């Protein structure tokens, strides 16, 4: 009879599931399926981290955790997960030419990957006469819609946006929690069926599985989490992401439903429709952009403006991003990367990102300043990277565009206000408590250096068990002249993006690299 299939890539979870529900209904029997794109999750000796080249065994172990919840839930539900191995497209069509299967569903995606698989798996069920429904429930909103609402293209600010954007259709809706029952999986065929696989049988030996982050995945973890993360009306209520301390480690300063929402182990509309309950119990509380649900608006701003922005990813054919000659030295990137800059601050915040993938916000903002505009002044598309396959959230709408806005190649200009690696981390920890926790080599030095280790007075030093330039670094480069001479670059870089209106050639930012080596090198 008429069966069902419910592709699985982004939604994975049972709650609000526009795409699982049409699935149950009106079939007799049921297909849930995920896909392990070996090249996307296999083993890869060349990364500078365990994991594959795309994303790091953190990120990996979280995706494998919500699939095991899930296909458990689905257990639950008389249901199961079907998890094949390959080239995504590929393994969908011979699901489908190998299934009584009629109707095919799976939440819809705006990614680059993800809009390139589903053309192709739309044209094929169209010609073979399969139905599909792809509902948008991965976002609040409908990039498309804004867009062709606001005109042609993408609103150019979160107010904009906002105003455009107007409320989602999720407020005065009522979402899909639970499910009584549902439909056996039905025939398997013929294929290489398949149960989640573990990190080992991904490709990973066990010393490269020794660290965890401290972040369980799944839908079960989310609906918890959340449920720890707003349970204090007043916090929630008087929410100012501004006002966050990036050196709060023990008790993150904001709520990390960031990997959650990411894998959508979480729907956001579920999140949004809880926080709306709680403001209008209380009576006072804060608005966008600082507010909490002001932050599910910035996730929805960066992915209408990534959907509709082609090369997003990129500067070079970027409609939205600066055209600046950045450097390239894979010295550099690699000391940044692995957390040997040299400044404490920075250090200890790189380090979290890779034991936690995940830092707060302000700590990101202060390691892309540096590593970019700041002092460094490498490609941002660098930092990305790094950032793409350590974040155990990592977004490819969120991050691209965040990268962007700290380089100050889209979005934000004010390339002249720089984060001191210094500085910036005592208006928090001036003891330094984050630095020693994730920079033990520090462990004893004297707070008076803590932020400073190579003015520490050499005996200081010897006696706190940790020498500059032999246990721990010495500054890769001197802040001061460093942001100087980007806040320089920057300057003359903006400069020929306006005499050629925003639309700099290969030829003149050639021109602008040479020139401005000259001037900064004899
Ligand atoms: C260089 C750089 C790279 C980044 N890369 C990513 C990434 O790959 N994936 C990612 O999810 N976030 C990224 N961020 C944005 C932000 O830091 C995270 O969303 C946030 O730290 C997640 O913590 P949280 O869940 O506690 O957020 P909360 O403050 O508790 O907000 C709740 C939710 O809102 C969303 N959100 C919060 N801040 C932002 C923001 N500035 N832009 C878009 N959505 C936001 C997230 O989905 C988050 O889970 C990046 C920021 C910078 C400066």
């Amino acid at each position: 009879g008429s069966g069902s299939l419910i592709w699985f890539r982004k939604g994975l979870r049972v709650h609000d599931n526009p795409a699982l529900e049409y699935a149950s209904k009106g079939s007799e029997f049921m297909y849930p399926v995920f896909v392990i794109d070996p090249h996307y999750m296999e083993s890869d000796p060349s990364a500078f981290s365990p994991g594959s080249s795309r994303a790091g065994v953190n990120r990996i172990r979280f995706l494998l955790e919500s699939l095991k919840d899930l296909d458990s839930s689905l257990k639950k539900l008389g249901s199961r997960l079907l998890v094949f191995k390959g080239e995504p497209g590929e393994v969908l069509v011979r699901c489908l030419q190998e299934w009584k299967v009629k109707r095919l569903c799976f939440e819809y995606d705006t990614d680059p990957y993800y809009q390139a698989l589903d053309v192709k798996v739309k044209d094929y069920a169209s010609s073979t006469g399969v139905e599909v429904f792809s509902p948008v429930s991965h976002t609040l909103f409908n990039p498309a819609h804004i867009i062709e609402k606001n005109g042609g293209k993408p609103p150019l600010s979160y107010q904009s946006f906002l105003k455009v954007a107007g409320e989602p259709s999720c407020a005065k809706s009522e979402l899909v929690m639970s499910y009584s029952s549902l439909p056996p999986i039905g025939d398997i065929g013929n294929l290489g069926i398949s149960e989640v696989p573990s990190l080992e049988e991904l490709g990973y030996k066990d010393d490269e599985q020794a660290d965890w982050t401290p972040f369980r995945g799944g839908e079960s973890e989310a609906l918890k989490r959340l449920t720890k993360s707003i349970s204090d009306k007043a916090w929630v209520a008087n929410f100012e992401k501004p006002k966050g301390d990036p050196s709060a480690f023990l008790k993150p300063a904001t709520t990390v439903m960031s990997p959650y929402l990411k894998f959508g182990c979480l729907s956001s509309r579920y999140f949004y429709q809880c926080l709306q309950n709680i403001y209008k119990d209380v009576k006072k509380h804060t608005s966008p952009p600082v507010s909490l649900l002001g932050q599910l608006l910035w996730r929805e701003f960066f992915y209408t403006t990534a959907f509709g922005t082609p090369n997003f990813d990129k500067m070079k054919g970027n409609r939205i991003c600066k055209q600046i000659p950045w450097n390239e030295d894979h010295a550099m990137l690699a000391a940044w990367r692995d957390g040997k800059t040299g400044y404490p601050w920075i250090d200890a915040i790189m380090v979290q990102l890779l034991k936690w993938g995940w830092m707060h916000h302000l700590a990101r903002h202060c390691v892309a300043c540096f590593l970019t505009r700041g002092d460094l002044f490498i490609h941002w598309e660098q930092g990305r990277d790094v950032f793409e396959r350590l974040l155990i959230d990592s977004d490819w709408a969120i991050n691209n565009g965040n990268w962007m806005w700290l380089s100050c190649s889209s979005f934000f200009y004010q390339f002249n206000r720089i984060y001191s690696p210094i500085s910036f981390g005592k208006k928090y920890d001036p003891d330094g408590k984050y630095i020693r926790h994730f920079l033990p080599v520090l462990k004893d030095m004297p707070k008076q250096y803590i932020y400073e280790p190579w003015t520490a007075p050499l005996s200081v030093q010897t006696k706190a068990n940790c020498i500059v330039g032999k246990d721990y670094p010495k500054p890769m480069v001197l802040h001061d002249s460093a942001s100087k001479e980007c806040k320089r670059k920057m300057g003359e870089a903006y400069a020929l993006n306006k005499k050629m209106d925003g639309k700099v050639d290969e030829e003149n930012l050639r021109d602008l690299r040479r020139k401005l080596q000259k001037d900064e090198h004899e």
